[PDB]
This record gives C-alpha cells, sequence and structure tokens, in this order.
C-alpha cells in the first residue's frame, strides 16, 4: 500500500560505483555532484554493498572518507543515507536518549509512528549495537506519565487488527469520557491503556464514536486534558493512529514551516521513509499543506544538501 521514492537500481555494478565515488574524492577537492547523484540513486541495500566494493578495492572506509571531504548539512545528510536501514531508527534513538540531554521530540517521534514489528526490530538492533537495553535507557532518561506511555508502546505489544466489536467501540469511547472531561483532573492511566494497546483499527472506530458522543475530536480533549511531552506523545500516536503518512507529513511540514528548518527532522524523515512510504508522505502533505514537499525543500535548503534532499523526495507536484 505504501510507497518510498528510492528503489533498487537496475543496472547495478558495484565495483563500477566504488570506483567512481574514488574518483569523485582522489586529489585536491571533491566532485559532491558525482557523489550526491550516485548515492541518490542507489537503494540503501545498493550502498552497503558499494561500501563493501570501495573497501576490497581500495582498503579504505567509504563513509570516513565522505566524512572528510563532505562538510554541512550534506555530510550529515550523505551519512545517513549511508546508515543501514536496520540501524538508522536505533542510531537516531540512542543519539537522542545520550548527554546531558534527551531529545523526547525524537523519541516521540520515532516510538508513536513505528509498527510493532518495526519496534522490535529496533530494539533488537539497538541491544546488538550499543550494548544496552533500549527500554532501559528511554526509562533512565524519562519520567511521569510521559515515560510509561513510551514503555507500553516499547513492549510493541498492541492487539491484532480482527473484525470490530461494536459493544467493545462502545465501552472504549465512553470510558475515555469518563476519564477525562467528565472528571475533575484525568485518568492518564486510561487513557495510555486505551490507547497503547487496542488495535489500529477498533481505535479507530473509538476516536469517531468519541467524537459523536462527546462533541469533541480526541485531539481536542487530549490537549484539553493533558500538557507537556505527555500531550504531544498522545496527540502522536493519535495522529498516527489515523495515519503514519499523514502524522509524518506533518512533523516534516512544521520542521519548515517554521522560519529556518529543523534540518535534523528533514534529514531523519526523508531519510529514514525514503524506501518505506515517502511517496504517500508526500501525497498527504499536498492535501492538507496546499504545496507539494518539494517546492518546500527546495524553498528552505540550499547547496548541494537541497539538491540531494530533492533528488531523494522528487515529484514536483508532490
Ligand atoms: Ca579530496
Ligand atoms: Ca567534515
Ligand atoms: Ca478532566
Ligand atoms: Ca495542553
Ligand atoms: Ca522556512
Amino acid at each position: 500500500a505504501l510507497r518510498g521514492t528510492v528503489t533498487d537500481f537496475s543496472g547495478f555494478d558495484g565495483r563500477a560505483d566504488a570506483e567512481v565515488l574514488r574518483k569523485a574524492m582522489k586529489g585536491l577537492g571533491t566532485d559532491e555532484d558525482s557523489i550526491l547523484n550516485l548515492l541518490t540513486a542507489r537503494s540503501n541495500a545498493q550502498r552497503q554493498q558499494i561500501a563493501e566494493e570501495f573497501k576490497t578495492l581500495f582498503g579504505r572506509d567509504l563513509v570516513n572518507d565522505m566524512k572528510s571531504e563532505l562538510t554541512g548539512k550534506f555530510e550529515k545528510l550523505i551519512v545517513a543515507l549511508m546508515k543501514p536501514s536496520r540501524l538508522y531508527d536505533a542510531y537516531e534513538l540512542k543519539h537522542a536518549l545520550k548527554g546531558a540531554g534527551t531529545d523526547e521530540k525524537v523519541l516521540t517521534e520515532i516510538i508513536a509512528s513505528r509498527t510493532p514489528e518495526e519496534l522490535r526490530a529496533i530494539k533488537q538492533a539497538y541491544e546488538e549495537e550499543y550494548g544496552s537495553n533500549l527500554e532501559d535507557d528511554v526509562v533512565g532518561d524519562t519520567s511521569g506519565y510521559y515515560q510509561r506511555m513510551l514503555v507500553v508502546l516499547l513492549q510493541a505489544n498492541r492487539d491484532p487488527d480482527t473484525a470490530i466489536d461494536d459493544a467493545q467501540v462502545e465501552l472504549d469511547a465512553q470510558a475515555l469520557f469518563q476519564a477525562g472531561e467528565l472528571k475533575a483532573g484525568t485518568d492518564e492511566e486510561k487513557f495510555i491503556t486505551i490507547l497503547g494497546t487496542r488495535s489500529v483499527s477498533h481505535l479507530r472506530r473509538v476516536f469517531d464514536k468519541y467524537m459523536t458522543i462527546s462533541g469533541f475530536q480526541i485531539e481536542e480533549t487530549i490537549d484539553r486534558e493533558t500538557s507537556g511531552n505527555l500531550e504531544n506523545l498522545l496527540l502522536a500516536v493519535v495522529k498516527s493512529i489515523r495515519s503514519i503518512p499523514a502524522y509524518l507529513a506533518e512533523t516534516l511540514y512544521y520542521a519548515m514551516k517554521g522560519a529556518g528548518t529543523d534540518d535534523h527532522t528533514l534529514i531523519r524523515v526523508i531519510v529514514s521513509r525514503s524506501e518505506i512510504d515517502l511517496f504517500n508522505i508526500r501525497k498527504e502533505f499536498r492535501k492538507n499543506f496546499a504545496t507539494s514537499l518539494y517546492s518546500m525543500i527546495k524553498g528552505d535548503t540550499s547547496g548541494d544538501y537541497k539538491k540531494a534532499l530533492l533528488l531523494l523526495c522528487g515529484g514536483e507536484d508532490d
């Protein structure tokens, strides 16, 4: 159903490509153009084979060489495209946690939009790489109900998608109604359990039924009922339950919409989704924000950075 914008290259010859990359870096200067035109046109799997060939041909590390030749945002963008798919989210997560500061925005974004299937892989990939337990790192860097919601999510235990049980839809909407609007204060525990564990098809029916019953969209109650990270988290979850692409098209938009740009978010969403559903993200960006993602990246970015990005995203009309 989903569609990314980067696919496997047809006449792939990892050895030929590595040679092109060597030339682009050998001697004085760099042919950034040759680099970017090549790398944004191979799938992540192919980029791993190229790095492999490069090492057996020249005994040099493709990524470490690039880190020496490139600079600024282009570098960061090229370094991210080189990260093996199975490892990127883990890498972004580890980096949001580590340090004297945590980027809850990153924690929220990845954990809420990734499916249980993806969360399990991410958890494995994370432990094998940093020799730490993701849950334990999140738990230690966060607190309150925000932390709880994240753990519930990390269990990747969401119920499966069965035929919808109306009595059950009714029950859950009423429960949410009683846990928030009809209450002085909030029963966050009830929101966490219903939002974090019920199936996706079930919750979509509950969101609607809840509108019917209360006159509010669950999003408005959340905003009325909560604050801080828990609010952002719950909104992210609700948004992703409705449509992950749509939720991501929106975090992309707010990354640029502001004055300058949140390049880390721009890089992270475009790269991480390039081979999953970036095409869908593009479509949702047009519908809801009037302009294609292309036109928007095009005006906020520049340099080879802008060229690579536009080449990865593509679609001038979306
Ligand atoms: Ca050089
Ligand atoms: Ca550098
Ligand atoms: Ca209340
Ligand atoms: Ca609020
Ligand atoms: Ca801007």
